[PDB]
């Protein structure tokens, strides 16, 4: 019985286990509960605080994955599978992870706390890609990742009522946030400096906590990788959601406490069975369940509330890859293929927008079609399939992301932004795909730094590099080196100079205006169109 | 005759002239100016189609230019070299249809290749007569002949009540018709081919060359076309009948005036009444607009120059078209406020926003609003130099450049042989400031040879310059192709293509090949735009 694999929390006591990372070991408290399971007539309700336990309880392993949708478009695919459930689906699933250096650390560590992403539909905390130990071992963190409720159980709303009032994923993430305040000191952490961070819809989330005001005394700052609360994908109306639910329950065979009541007898996957087939138009990079705007968790839409927040407080770390939308056109578009270099056709490229920009009117979709062609090629294939995977970044990631970069540092807070260009050698996506969505969080966790990966030496340099940033963040709000003169430095993003560094293999260099123009045409001019035409 | 030089005497179709000897750097030219080639269009003829002069008796003496046809005469600048070279030169008149016509000396052996200048000028303004336009550098270099014409401007040439009999319209583009004719008519008789007839203007004479090629009478009076900085589509060449009624009628009250009994006291008005208020017709606070301009009368012209060049066949087509670089700046100093030549003309983003306004005159707010999105710069929003030039760039874009690209693109998709050109050097004896560039009009000079003219101040290399731009415009004129035959060595001018989109530099430097014509910020012109006018 290893004494540093033995902590008391307020609910009593857990045993973790001795993890081996490359340079040494790790302590790992693994599938740790911080709320009563979700279950039966608690499905779709806020969670409640974990009852205490008596004994030991054993936190060795990861507990179950959200019940969610499981992606069955490339069937064994290492592509696809990396993002799929490796645990048991359960509704019973509210259960964190925490790794922390071993022995554990003797002052009070920063704490890093992961949220992963999927669309609010899927993901899991268990997944390799969000393995906690490297950044532990080489960079003495605290990190901790919750589970959260996806998909019709996390986030499916009658917004008003008392059985689905929405949201609920997001308040299990915060009741997550709640257990790390009251318990991360008998980890070693410190619940003074607690650093939020997460990708995709992740990101969303932190973005949400953010401009959530009970959430504000949980953390100190914040890391949104390619996602953000505002946008197009992040949110919706509570007359949307509603109006999704019911037809779900329509869809089912299901007066909203009735409604719910029925709902509430269904088998999970016989809920997931429908969970696409409410989306409003053919889409992609749209999601049927995700955050509400209730008046509530959201006071109003993310929009308002970065245009009007004061922000002096903050420091953020925003960023995309950039490739961002090319993952997305095989889930959708016609012509596009992980298989073939899927060289497109103009009328397949006319197609693509009204599927890639679905709330496009006529007339807003030629603005896209016009603004993305080349002219001096109209007609080239390769042009063509580029622009098709341009359009779906830029309307669902980069813009938002500049968008709200320059509202937050516009409003005093201290904001740092990045585009990460590296594609990894090991990455299973045709060629074609270039830097996809997502494929930053290997190197941010610091995979490369396990031999058996198979990853390059140069990589694994660069890894190491990505960590300091993220834990530099992390401590200080500053991602640049203090031990370094010579870098050169990763200045703030500032709505005067617009700077933001790339990362990649060479060292840092200092770009200025994140898609300038074209985020001029989506932030600035498609608004005035749509809200008209 | 008896004592007089027999290379000089000359008889046309309406009777004998005598000419002059003129002096150009490298020997004499004949010159024959001042030739009638319409009946007056005064009293009971204004506002009428031109008829062909009758014959006179005698010995016509043509050795000085005509009068300058009546027009509003710019007083922005008072004795600025810059506006000043512009103006009329001889005396204002109605009584002004008369043309020019230049050739070596003695009169070429052969049957030689025609060249057909039309001045520009809004359509309200310019004469055949104006230093710029000298012949005698293309007629004694070249060996080219040369033929300029007055034709009617502002009211007396479109002032139009659309159906009338009174005031049909283009009466001033059936001047420039009837002195076609004339050449075809008379121009063996100086030596020149009426068999090779090239049309070349600038401004609204482009747009005139523009609309012959869209008219099928003119079509049989030429063969090759030239437009440098003008169409016959874009915002400013044409108006609608109704518009043109509407002009017409407002001018009307304005002057104290059923349609025959309106151009009848129309018709009792003295001419520089007419030209007093022909300023205050225009429907919105602009630039680059003017009151009276060739009208869509279904007649000259079957339907719009949108229309006739998108769905026309070009095949038997060659043209030349270009632009300069900076095509919009000049026009600024007319109307926006905050530009000036005498400062830097650095603007507010309010001036900016104000200025498209006035330069896209007949924008809603939301295209307004998407020109200024477009035109901005992200990253520098406020800098006054960037808006300064920005603004510059709208006024050009939407006038000429992207016109130009829309005709080009349009005449070589539908059989036309095209040549495409930017002309990038701003002369070394330019008045106006280093902020415009170079300005809309400013390649003439160089076209017509003037830098040949040792007292004028060029440089050496503005004189080789000048020398290759006119041996790009004879060639074309002689064969429909810029490039010079024996001279494989230097760079080659290919077509403009929709596949290749190429075009050529005209600089100090030897011909650079490019492509797209301003392809992607005329493509929001020429493709969106319109669109966000259909909603
Ligand atoms: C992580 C990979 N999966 C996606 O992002 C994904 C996206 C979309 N989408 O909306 O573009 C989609 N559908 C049904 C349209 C399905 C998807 O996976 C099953
Ligand atoms: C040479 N002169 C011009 O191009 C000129 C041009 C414009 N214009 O249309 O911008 C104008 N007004 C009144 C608007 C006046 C002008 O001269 C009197």
């Amino acid at each position: 019985e290893d004494p540093q694999l033995l902590v008391r929390v307020r609910g009593g006591q857990l045993r973790g286990i001795r993890l081996k990372a490359p340079g040494g070991p790790v302590s790992a408290f693994l599938g740790i509960p911080f709320a009563e399971p979700p279950v039966g007539s608690r499905r779709f309700m806020p969670p409640e605080p974990k009852r205490p336990w008596s004994g030991v309880l054993d936190a060795t392993t990861f507990q179950n994955v959200c019940y969610q949708y499981v992606d069955t478009l490339y069937p064994g695919f290492e592509g696809t599978e990396m993002w799929n459930p490796n645990r048991e689906l359960s509704e019973d699933c509210l259960y964190l992870n925490v790794w922390t250096p071993y022995p554990r650390p003797a002052s009070p560590t920063p704490v890093l706390i992961w949220i992963y992403g999927g669309g609010f539909y899927s993901g899991a905390a268990s997944l390799d890609v969000y393995d906690g130990r490297f950044l532990a071992q080489v960079e003495g963190a605290v990190l901790v990742s919750m589970n959260y409720r996806v998909g019709t159980f996390g986030f499916l709303a009658l917004p008003g009522s008392r059985e689905a009032p929405g949201n609920v994923g997001l308040l299990d993430q915060r009741l997550a946030l709640q257990w790390v305040q009251e318990n991360i000191a008998a980890f070693g952490g410190d619940p003074m400096s607690v650093t939020l961070f997460g990708e995709s819809a992740g990101a969303a989330s932190v973005g949400m906590h953010i401009l959530s005001l009970p959430s504000r005394s949980l953390f100190h700052r914040a890391v949104l990788q390619s996602g953000t609360p505002n946008g197009p994908w992040a949110t919706v109306s509570a007359g949307e959601a509603r109006r999704r639910a019911t037809l779900l329950a329509r869809l089912v065979g299901c007066n909203d406490t009735e409604l719910i009541a029925c709902l509430r007898t269904r088998p999970a996957q016989d809920l997931v069975d429908h969970e696409w087939h409410v989306l409003p138009q053919e889409s992609i990079f749209r999601f049927s369940f995700v955050p509400v705007v209730d008046g509530d968790f959201l006071s109003d839409t993310p929009e308002a509330l970065i245009n009007t927040g004061d922000f002096q407080d903050l420091q953020v770390l925003v960023g995309v890859v950039k490739d961002e939308g090319s993952y997305f056109l095989v889930y959708g578009v016609p012509g596009f293929s992980k298989d073939n270099e899927s060289l497109i056709s103009r009328a397949q490229f006319l197609a693509g927008v009204r599927i890639g920009v679905p709330q496009a009117s006529d007339l807003a979709a030629e603005a896209v079609v016009l603004h993305y062609t080349d002219w001096l090629h109209p007609e080239d294939p390769t042009h063509l399939r580029d622009a098709m995977s341009a359009v779906v970044g830029d309307h669902n990631v980069v813009c938002p992301v500049a968008q709200l970069a320059g509202r937050l540092a516009a409003q005093g807070a201290r904001v740092y932004a990045y585009i990460f260009e590296h594609r990894a050698s090991t990455l299973t996506w045709p060629l074609w795909m270039g830097v996809p969505h997502g494929y930053e969080i290997e190197f941010i966790f610091g995979l490369p730094l396990d031999p058996s990966l198979n990853y390059t030496t140069e990589e694994r340099i660069f890894a190491q590099r990505l960590m300091k940033y993220w834990t530099n963040f992390a401590r200080t709000g500053d991602p640049n080196d203090p031990r370094d003169s010579k870098s050169p430095q990763w200045p703030p993003y500032t709505t005067a100079a617009q700077q933001y560094v790339s990362l990649n293999l060479k060292p840092l260099e200092v770009r200025r205006g994140l898609r300038a123009q074209t985020c001029a045409f989506w932030n600035r001019f498609l608004p005035k169109l749509l809200s008209a035409t």
